[PDB]
């Protein structure tokens, strides 16, 4: 067993915004990524604009103060921290990538789903169909669906949705 969030209502805050997409699209990509996970668990996610959030969403480049500097465009696209104190739960997105609403460059939505996965306590999957698979690969975002391995992994930590 690993650490998990100990409450079902979780807040998130977007600390800053990439200039690559407007505010609405960043908000939307992120909201929809949390929704992928709340659809298969009892978890509820909500965006806040002031105060300390459970999960902080940050865009940053190179060294940004957590001992895991980013590596410019390509390579690692983002990273996140599992349920914990302090930094616990935050999701950082390498601002040197080029973030897009679709397949223009690095899809923000798919990346967010992957990273939120980590923020929720999940690790990597060896299943090539899983969102938690270690390698980014674009998939039509209107067709996107968690894999069975993803769902079994997240339900093992939080259970399924209630009646
Ligand atoms: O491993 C990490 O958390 C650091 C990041 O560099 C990894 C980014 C990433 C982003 C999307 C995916 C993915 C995207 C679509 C479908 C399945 C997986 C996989 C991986
Ligand atoms: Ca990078
Ligand atoms: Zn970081
Ligand atoms: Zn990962």
């Amino acid at each position: 067993m690993g650490p998990v969030w100990r409450k079902h209502y979780i807040t998130y805050r977007i600390n800053n915004y990439t200039p690559d997409m407007n505010r609405e699209d960043v908000d939307y990509a992120i909201r929809k990524a949390f929704q992928v996970w709340s659809n298969v668990t009892p978890l509820k996610f909500s965006k806040i604009n002031t105060g300390m959030a459970d999960i902080l969403v940050v865009f940053a480049r190179g060294a940004h103060g957590d001992f895991h500097a980013f590596d410019g465009k390509g390579g690692i696209l983002a990273h996140a921290f599992g349920p914990g104190s302090g930094i616990g739960g935050d999701a950082h997105f390498d601002e040197d990538e080029f973030w897009t609403t679709h397949s223009g460059g690095t899809n923000l939505f798919l990346t967010a789903v992957h990273e939120i996965g980590h923020s929720l306590g999940l690790g990597h999957s060896s299943d090539p169909k899983a969102v938690m698979f270690p390698t980014y690969k674009y998939v039509d975002i209107n067709t996107f669906r968690l894999s069975a391995d993803d769902i079994r992994g997240i339900q093992s930590l939080y259970g399924d949705p209630k009646e």
